[PDB]
């Protein structure tokens, strides 16, 4: 079985494009795939956070990923801080990585000393696991790349530890675009509230996004991104949380108009965020929610820590006991 | 009662310099102080080394500071990888360092990365234990001044957690020069062997080192170092060696010569050196030896926990528990 490692920065809420894309395809392959998803906040404050705002916001992604459907039996889901291997084994690869290497990586009071170094610490966070797959995109080519060489460069000086991770994502949700900027990605941060929809958008304020989303007055319910990329969209969204197939998306509303199809589609939007949030808010008000992260950190621990003891022999870090 | 902190690296043996100028202050100063020594591996490997190499480098270095008679009950021995609280809280500070003012540090396949990022560490090192003095010298100036400089930014920014050090050795030994260049200080690491005597030199070799050192034919044993650093230079050794009063050597040799003098000194030496290595390959050999190290790892571990704990909460890493 492959394992699949993906990290999750605590510093914004997904949007219901982030759960389309991903969040709902990983409540599949988690039962085909060794799945970790880690939070992580040491990677955060290579930026400037509100100390507040970052425990809060933790805890918040926490509870999004387990409402949702991410099982905590069937993968490890933890907090990067709490498991000590993934500074101990960044700070081995630092020794490894060149200076120009990471200067470059930047490229692709002054400049926070974090935000040179954290890519061996990316590297740590994926290698500790023996990951194979990484469901990560183009941005992140450059540090999967780095990832990959400092792989070797351990291998080749020392002797066989560490495992080469590969950019994977088993299966490809639909690509959910901005509501009125049908061309550009929908982000969590975009300036134009409207644009997104996040996870915990109030029920009501989602469905008017849908009815303010930028289309034609009117037109044929068919999917056509070239020249229609804003119902289409739409069209994408229907699809992706109800798992309706397209083409039997089509033939529901042959001879159907847009007013029929936004006024269902904001409806599903509601419905969907009503039961999302539910779960949302018992995992995030519960007691049980530290004893799930406890459980995911010893899961992470048990196995990072034989990854960094082996790194440690082959250093000659440490003792022989 | 103040706390003392000291960086140890596992990258070569003390000489008789280091014993007398340092480790024998040491053994006295840890009645007066609560201190600790850190081997310090992860360190050691910002610089190329033979893995084996390392791992012996660390037990002898442990081996050599118990032979000296720094005890583990009144102090705290302990190797710097074994206690994950150091790379923790050397992340932490390097998010609030400038990538300018590491680059300013350096200057005071490509170039390592660990040489650019280590001072941080050295950094965490320190306030870990609230450490009031560090026993250093001129060269790590920066060094200090950049972990003061860290310990205001980070009270500043977050909240009162660490503590500023100072440079300050309690009991100043004498220095103890090079034994066939008296200008220049004595290092474990000369390619002229004759200058250093090694704590691990074969007695035999030691004693003829003192034969061997440069100094006129014949002359006065009296304390003069401007203008006979040769014969002074042995004067601190032979004062350094048995806490001899200066004046007292001088007048136990009135009316001798060089020969005499030497000859002395030379059995002094030698017989430091038997009895120090007598305890030196009992402790290196011995199985006592892991449980000490043990105990000292589980001492500073107790108390860079709780200073960690502290940065964290103040950093909103992690959760509250
Ligand atoms: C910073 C980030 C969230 C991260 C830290 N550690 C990782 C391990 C696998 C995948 C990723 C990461 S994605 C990456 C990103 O730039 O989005
Ligand atoms: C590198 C070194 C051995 C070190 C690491 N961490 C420290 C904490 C206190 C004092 C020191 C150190 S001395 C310092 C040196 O350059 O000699």
């Amino acid at each position: 079985m492959e394992t699949l490692f993906s990290g999750i920065q605590p510093s914004g809420i997904p949007t219901i494009g982030n759960y389309i894309g991903a969040l709902k395809q990983f409540v599949d392959v988690q039962n085909d795939y060794d799945c970790y998803f880690c939070i992580v906040d040491q990677h955060a404050i290579t930026m400037p956070q509100d100390r507040l705002k970052l425990r809060k916001q933790t805890r918040q992604l926490a509870a999004i990923y387990l409402a949702s459907g991410i099982d905590p039996d069937k993968a490890t889901l933890f907090i990067q801080s709490e498991v000590p291997a993934h500074v101990q084994a960044g700070w081995m690869l630092t020794t490894i990585a060149s200076v120009g290497e990471l200067e470059r990586m930047t490229q692709y009071e002054g400049i926070p000393a974090g935000l040179l170094t954290y890519p061996p610490l990316m590297a740590a966070d994926i290698v500790l696991y023996n990951t194979n797959i990484v469901p990560v995109g183009d941005d992140q080519k450059q540090h999967i790349e780095l990832t990959r060489n400092l792989v070797d460069r351990f291998n080749s000086r020392y002797n066989d530890v560490l495992v080469k991770p590969e950019i994977r994502m088993p299966k490809v949700g639909g690509r959910v675009m901005s509501l009125q900027d049908p061309t550009r990605k929908m982000s969590k941060s975009d300036d134009n509230a409207k644009n997104f929809i996040s996870l915990l958008d109030e029920p009501n304020v989602a469905a008017k996004k849908i009815k303010s989303a930028v289309t034609d007055s009117d037109g044929i319910i068919k999917f056509d991104r070239d020249n229609k990329p804003g119902i289409t969209n739409l069209i994408s969204i229907y699809a992706g949380l109800t798992d309706m197939p397209i083409k039997d998306i089509e033939a529901k509303y042959e001879g159907e108009g847009y007013g029929k199809f936004k006024g269902d589609l904001a409806e599903i939007v509601k419905a969907f965020l009503v039961e999302f949030q539910e779960k949302y808010e018992s995992f995030y008000n519960s007691d049980k929610l530290d004893d799930i992260l406890d459980q995911g950190r010893d899961k992470a621990h048990k196995v990072s820590f034989k990854t960094v003891k082996k790194m440690e022999k082959a250093m000659g870090l440490g003792r022989k006991r």
